[PDB]
């Protein structure tokens, strides 16, 4: 699949707003991920004891991890689909070490969309939401292909 230049412009314009508060976006995204899909929290041995939204917001390690995640994703989105070298290490770790099924990447994709609409309801209208849906779908499709290249169905 492919995004137009104009869809990429909407993706990166919204990403600038994420970059104005990376840590806060990361926390909101992970809290939604873990509350709606508790099975995902189980993958994070160091976080899996956190239960309430207050406890997750108080974890300095979870806050740091949200920055790590969104920094890697931002680098990928800024490549506008030419992200092979960025995606390679991410698939390697998530498929062979952490064993994150592709389904969990759909869960976190939903959470990103929800948080972007919650924080930026004006700038994240239908056009902008459609573009970022497409960018995250391309990301999942390409990392699923790398999973299979490594021998993992995901
Ligand atoms: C946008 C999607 C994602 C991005 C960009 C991302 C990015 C990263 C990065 C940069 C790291 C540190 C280096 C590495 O181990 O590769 C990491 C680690 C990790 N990720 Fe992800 N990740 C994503 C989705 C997920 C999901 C949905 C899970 C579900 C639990 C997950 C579980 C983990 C785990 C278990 C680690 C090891 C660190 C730890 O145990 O706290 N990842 N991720
Ligand atoms: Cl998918």
């Amino acid at each position: 699949m492919v995004l137009s230049e104009g869809e990429w412009q909407l993706v990166l314009h919204v990403w600038a707003k994420v970059e104005a508060d990376v840590a806060g976006h990361g926390q909101d995204i992970h809290i939604r991920l873990y509350k709606s899909h508790p099975e995902t929290l189980e993958k994070h041995d160091r976080f899996k004891h956190l239960k309430t939204e207050a406890e997750m917001k108080a974890s300095e390690d979870l806050k740091k991890h949200g920055v790590t995640v969104l920094t890697a994703l931002g680098a990928i989105l800024k490549k506008k689909g030419h992200h092979e070298a960025e995606l390679k290490p991410l698939a390697q770790s998530h498929a062979t070490k952490h064993k994150i099924p592709i389904k969990y990447l759909e869960f976190i994709s939903e959470a990103i969309i929800h948080v972007l609409h919650s924080r930026h309801p004006g700038d994240f209208g239908a056009d902008a939401q459609g573009a970022m849906n497409k960018a995250l779908e391309l990301f999942r499709k390409d990392i699923a292909a790398k999973y299979k290249e490594l021998g993992y169905q995901g």
